[PDB]
């Protein structure tokens, strides 16, 4: 039924229907949810197979083409505010990602942001999740977020481990060994150990130089490592610094 074009990276192909499409080689709820800033779901197929709106850019490559230079501040904050519009609307209708980064994250010549690739390469899990935490909550999408902020902004990834023990080791090298002061519970962790490292929490303004005060601050709220006092998108999209929103459009080249 469908012209393959060529493989975008199951296994995902851009194919031609003449509608061009994202076929996903490997739920019909989802394809009646319909948001701005999340990837249309058109059809289910089980003969699994979903077919998605195809956009032709991802944050990744386009970070990638814009390392030099660095994406521009006001983008940056129109990409934030748009991801943090659709996680709300998500999480609203109490659908998690789990697995968001930059290139689960879609763009296009319009300024428009969307989130794909859903969960329904360990560089964006949330402490809770690398802890064995099992009933983890819409805070792991916001954490996930934060990281891929503070990327934008320092042209680096936050926390680039390569593997678990170093994933959350990186985290506490930055954040602080967490202890039941700041995350109640978390040494009832299914993984956590006490003989984990005690490291010191860096000064804030360290990690992500060039950002300014209101988004140090929103970034630490999404950072926070008990998921119950992460902010949350909703919470997030009132934080000032998004009092001087615009929708830029970014320069592709496709
Ligand atoms: O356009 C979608 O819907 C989509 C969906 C998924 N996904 O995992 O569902 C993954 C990527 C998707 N776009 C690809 C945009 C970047 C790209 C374009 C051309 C060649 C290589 C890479
Ligand atoms: O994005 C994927 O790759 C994906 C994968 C599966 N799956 O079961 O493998 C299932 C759904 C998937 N996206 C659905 C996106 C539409 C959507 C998402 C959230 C809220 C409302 C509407």
């Amino acid at each position: 039924n469908f012209q393959k074009v060529e493989k975008i990276g199951g296994v995902v192909y851009k194919a031609r229907n003449g509608e061009v499409v994202a076929l996903k080689k490997i739920i019909s709820l989802l394809k009646e949810l319909n948001h701005p800033n999340i990837v249309k779901l058109l059809d289910v197929i089980h003969t699994l197979y979903l077919v998605f709106e195809f956009l032709h850019q991802d944050l990744k490559k386009f970070m990638d083409a814009s390392a030099l230079t660095g994406i521009p501040l006001p983008l940056i904050k129109s990409y934030l505010f748009q991801l943090l519009q659709g996680l709300a609307f998500c999480h609203s209708h109490r659908v998690l990602h789990r697995d968001l980064k930059p290139q689960n994250l879609l763009i296009n010549t319009e300024g428009a942001i969307k989130l794909a690739d859903f969960g329904l390469t360990l560089w964006y899990r949330a402490p809770e999740i690398l802890l064995g935490c099992k009933y983890y909550s819409t805070a792991v999408d916001i954490w996930s977020l934060g990281c891929i902020f503070a990327e934008m902004v320092t042209r680096r990834a936050l926390f680039p481990g390569d593997s678990e023990i170093d994933q959350l080791f990186r985290i506490f090298r930055t954040l602080g060994t967490p202890d039941e002061v700041v995350w109640p519970g978390v040494t009832s962790m299914p993984d956590y150990k006490p003989s984990f490292p005690k490291w010191a929490r860096q000064d804030f303004s360290k990690v992500v130089p060039p950002l300014d005060e209101d988004g140090r601050s929103l970034l630490s709220q999404m950072l926070h490592y008990d998921p119950n006092k992460r902010i949350s998108a909703k919470a997030a999209l009132a934080h000032p610094f998004f009092q001087d929103v615009t929708k830029p459009v970014p320069h592709l080249r496709l």
